[PDB]
């Protein structure tokens, strides 16, 4: 949990421009969230760039993990191994609300952060879930009491973050 650079916009909320995958393998931290889907297949977004930096063997425990446990449910989350990027990875599904799925559901997603002292993490919802990444952003903060160390790969998303928070 080494994190530098970020700058800190809430008693307990961090942000930095940077990308997940850079900040997981310098850091090694305990925890690392993935914005991940009800069958955790990692195809796209932040999800499959993590799943690519561990060499797909993300992706072969979180299968076995649905064959024996079913499917998370949206709002949900599990537990699984970091592999070389952090101790744990906590796989959380945020709501696809281009499909339908409830933005209330965004408050219960980020509550599974309070189960961990301290986290290294993603927007949720935001690039294919569709929802608006300040909207998520403004959820963390009013919802997540724990640390949690926000990265955010687009520098003009990035900036657009710091200015309508600070
Ligand atoms: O933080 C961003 O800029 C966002 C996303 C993203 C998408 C893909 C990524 N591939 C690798 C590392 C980080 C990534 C981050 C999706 C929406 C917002």
């Amino acid at each position: 949990n080494s994190f530098s650079g970020y700058l800190k916009l809430t008693d307990n909320v961090y942000i930095k421009n940077a990308d997940i995958v850079e900040e997981a393998k310098k850091v090694k931290p305990t925890v690392v969230v993935n914005a991940a889907n009800v069958y955790l297949k990692h195809g796209g977004g932040v999800a499959g760039a993590l799943n690519k930096a561990t060499n797909n063997a993300m992706q072969v425990e979180s299968d076995d993990y649905i064959a024996t446990n079913g499917p998370l449910k949206v709002g949900g989350s599990c537990v699984l191994s970091g592999h070389n990027l952090a101790k744990h990875c906590l796989h959380v599904v945020g709501p696809n609300v281009n499909k339908g799925e409830d933005i209330q559901l965004l408050k219960s997603a980020y509550e599974n952060f309070n189960q961990h002292e301290v986290l290294l993490a993603p927007l949720l919802s935001a690039g294919i879930f569709g929802a608006d990444p300040i909207h998520s952003l403004r959820v963390c903060v009013d919802t997540v009491r724990t640390n949690v160390y926000l990265a955010v790969f687009d520098k003009n998303l990035y900036d657009k973050l710091v200015s309508s928070f600070l």
